[PDB]
């Protein structure tokens, strides 16, 4: 009689919470989407094995246009689960699906899972110091998205770090790298010339958070822009003014140049 | 030779991820800290029973002053687990513990878990619009801290939401309520009179996130300040201008008054 939004986590099938697993195991039917993010350390097969259920994967069109036609109808007579990577309601539009559920007379419940949005804490940057977040979208045709640039500018002026979700085209199997995001930002810099992102700008890259050996690197764009950070997914962070302990972590754990230890107060 | 930082999640013993539980089980010794926060929906007894290991609780001083004397020594000839509520490294002091592990020649790995920082997405508010975060601390003696007030101002000034962690006396198990938090904020507004928090300010309250029955309420201070939001923990959010989709969710899912569709959008 109910619908469950259950997050699967950051990297592999085991990043689901015990709560999430126990509930999914007792659902009559399980649905899922794998276009909002990329779980690089697992396969649908492994998720199905762990949950002991067959999972019907939905596309963005299935969800965005027919969620109330494919999923909700079954709720009235079943306990249904809808699985998604990371946390189901973070940097997605899935929250709106709950409204669709309500209007359809279906109760819904949300089971959280580790999200890239808080996992950035592994970079050593104070979570509270993060300001507005943004997404670096692939330019398409004559349309070249550039709003994320201004977001970085506003946060920096306030001494806040900027979290940059990188773009994804799940059906084309394209996952934007930190390198590609940097290239786009350098280009937007030439455009606006606001001195927001250049060769000397310090950045932090977090790749495959959730795995046991994520790639955590910090340095100047000029040096990291052509560095190999491994397989996707990637996230890119542009730090604001650094606290001393933040810098120490970047140097000790993320291999940043020792010179950032010298914070300019 | 290894140390694992494992998040316990949001509310109860099932909020740990399958990865964290399976790893905690293969660990020779397991420590835990409950001073950055508490797991309001469970007990040490239940967590121990789920993991099947005796758990040694460490106080703030144990960790901040003797982490390398209590935890790291065992981490040399054993696999050690250090459990924390939420997602590891979200608490600002945790990050350096990894530097200590390095200094001691001990490998460390982080096992993520749901954090309130990402769980607020269940309020229906877009995660990207959250700005800097703050903690509302209890005034004591001749000390009246109000930086959290300024944080709201700067965020809402740029149309961003403000996540407010409420004070907590971990050791004494005392939780600051949203009600008290609103009272404090009304007192500060009467102090700085910068028009940031009044009876007409729209706020959002999230209680017991992670539970299947969290309390999600939205409304104007005058109507919520004396409302009973249930048992702790409470989280207070002061939203900035709302996207129609955010407002509709607050009305449909959190019982917000229709007035917000015209006043806060
Ligand atoms: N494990 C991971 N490591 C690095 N970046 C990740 C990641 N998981 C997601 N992302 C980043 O976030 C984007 C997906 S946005 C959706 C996020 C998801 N709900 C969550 O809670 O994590 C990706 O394109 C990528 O840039």
């Amino acid at each position: 009689m109910v619908l469950y939004f259950i997050g699967l986590g950051l990297y592999d099938e085991r990043d689901i919470t015990v709560k999430g697993l126990e509930i999914a195991k007792k659902c009559d039917m399980v649905f899922a989407e794998f276009y909002t993010s990329l779980m690089a350390g697992t396969t649908l097969g492994r998720i199905q094995k762990l949950i002991g259920k067959e999972i019907r994967v939905l596309s963005r069109e299935d969800v965005e246009l027919n969620f109330e036609n494919i999923v909700l109808p079954l709720a009235k007579e079943n306990d249904v689960a809808f699985l998604t990577p990371g946390d189901p309601l973070v940097a997605t539009t899935h929250a709106e699906l709950r409204i669709r559920a309500k209007r359809a007379g279906v109760e819904s419940y949300v089971i959280h899972a580790p999200s890239i949005y808080s996992a950035v804490g592994i970079t050593g940057l104070h979570i509270y110091k993060f300001g507005k977040s943004a997404t670096v979208a692939y330019p398409e045709g004559n349309w070249f998205p550039t709003s994320y640039y201004d977001v970085i500018k506003e946060n920096a002026e306030r001494g806040l770090h900027t979290l940059l979700f990188l773009d994804i085209k799940a059906e084309k199997r394209m996952y934007m790298t930190a390198n590609e995001a940097m290239e786009l930002l350098l280009k937007v810099e030439d455009m606006k010339k606001g001195g927001v992102f250049t060769d000397d700008t310090l950045v932090v890259v977090l790749a495959r958070a959730g795995s046991l050996n994520p790639t955590i690197r910090a340095g100047y764009v000029k040096d990291l822009i052509r560095e190999d950070f491994g397989d996707p997914p990637h996230i890119l962070i542009v730090p604001g003014k650094l606290h001393i302990v933040e810098a120490e972590y970047l140097v000790e754990i993320a291999g940043a140049p020792r010179e950032i230890l010298r914070v300019n107060v």
